[PDB]
């Protein structure tokens, strides 16, 4: 078994942009508000080597009883 | 088994863009507002080896009982 | 069993947008909102060695009892 | 078993857009809204070595009981 | 079992589209409005070796009992 990753040169940007600004806004509302998740997750890989991996695992969230 | 990943030389730009603004914007109204649940989530690879690999995983989640 | 992946030269440009703005937007109304769920997921791969692999797996989620 | 991938040169522009704006936008409504599931994904791969690999999978999703 | 996928040079743009902007838009309405669900998945694939994949499976979903 025989694994060989091996870049020669090369330009790479790695550039993931994730905006939120203003998530929660509200203009001139008259209520009330309860209860608010916001869950915002960024992940990646510029190159490298992993085999068998995982980016990312969520569970068990944002429930309301 | 061999696995042989071998990149000569390129440009790559790795650009995922993701806007979230004013996710929630009520504009002038009256009311209550309960159990909001956001779920923003960006994952990605440029290049890279990852053989039996699995980005991003989610489960049990956004339930209202 | 031989996997050979050898990319020369190129240009990538790797961009997915997503758009999420004001996703939740009512304008001049009146009533009650209760148990909304937004999920915003972008995956990707720009080039990359990934053989037996998944993007993005979902299950059990958004449900209202 | 022999599987060879060997691209040389050439331009990839990877843009895929998803516009989710105002997903919800009730105007001059009244009224009440409950259970409402907004399931948003984008998924995609810009060229890549993946036999035997799966995009996106989601189970189990968007009930009402 | 030989599979050889090489391209030489040549020009590629890859730009699906969904626009899913005021996907809930009533105007001017009185009522209840519930259990509503809105699935908007795109997935795609510019160039790539991926013998024996799969892009999108989707089970199990959009069920009121």
């Amino acid at each position: 078994y025989q694994q060989q990753y091996n870049p020669q040169g090369g330009y790479q940007q790695y550039n993931p942009q994730g905006g939120y600004q203003q998530q929660f806004n509200p203009q001139g509302g008259r209520g009330n508000y309860k209860n608010f998740n916001y869950n915002n997750n960024l992940q990646g890989y510029q190159a490298g080597f992993q085999p068998q991996s995982q980016g990312m695992s969520l569970n068990d969230f944002q429930k309301q009883q």
